[PDB]
């Protein structure tokens, strides 16, 4: 039966484990089975990096209906806006709720979530040339932003 | 538990700017700005319809055209990852709320508990918990994680 809207369950099958989201944490070492599992991919992956792990995903997708179940849910959550890809190395990045900023885990860029770009220009923190610049000028990078850091 | 934050929610109208952040006792999203009503269980716009005319006639739709059956076949993946549920009284599929842990359901009214994926209460309704998921009675929650099941 899962947990609380505000958590992450984990994916061991039947686990009980889970966890809050915070927006420094990507992953949750799971104190039931102790498994890791990537927050930004919602999957075990503890031998592979994210890059690695979905491409692997693309390639079972082609000779297996549950990784076609799972890319093909992701084209859609791309298409509809509720994950997006890393505007840097690309990975596809999902939701942690409550969290309107993200690190990337591939290439450490910081994301925000809220607006579904880079937070920064390409000078990296504190480069407004690009991003959502968030405050400059006062306004907020949305008005639903409440902290894109 | 996680530092309380407001979850927000963006209007269905193709391209259209509104938004709203979610709240425990509202279903509904009156778009400020193009003024369609959102169903905010559904996460669609359905104004000539109840939640379960629109999703009966989403599934008829889905045998024939392209969007209506990743649509639908997008909900049944939701619900066996436990993103999404059935109502326990009337059987509708309830989409997550985001920051929601308690949801009163569109059709009959029953409270459903997100938390545990099924009633919040007994047959008998508020106060009945011979039945649902008896969050705080003898001061224990439903489920260590739960926010607030009312
Ligand atoms: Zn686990
Ligand atoms: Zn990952
Ligand atoms: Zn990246
Ligand atoms: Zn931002
Ligand atoms: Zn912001
Ligand atoms: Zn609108
Ligand atoms: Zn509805
Ligand atoms: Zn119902
Ligand atoms: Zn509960
Ligand atoms: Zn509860």
């Amino acid at each position: 039966p899962g947990s609380s809207a505000f958590s992450y369950h984990c994916k061991t099958p039947d686990c009980k484990g889970w966890c809050f989201f915070e927006d420094d944490v990507n992953e949750f070492t799971c104190p039931v089975c102790f498994h890791v599992n990537c927050l930004l991919c919602k999957a075990i992956h503890e031998q592979m990096n994210c890059k690695e792990y979905q491409e692997d995903l693309a390639l079972r997708a082609q000779n297996d209906v549950a990784a076609r179940q799972t890319t093909e849910m992701l084209k859609v959550m791309l298409q509809q806006g509720e994950a997006m890809r890393c505007p840097q190395c690309q990975i596809v990045v999902q939701k942690k709720d409550g969290c309107d900023w993200i690190r990337c885990t591939v290439c450490h860029t910081e994301i925000c979530w809220v607006t579904k770009g880079p937070r920064w220009g390409p000078g990296g923190p504190g480069d407004t040339s690009g991003g959502c610049r968030c405050r400059v000028n006062g306004i907020p990078c949305h008005p639903s932003c409440q902290n894109c850091h």
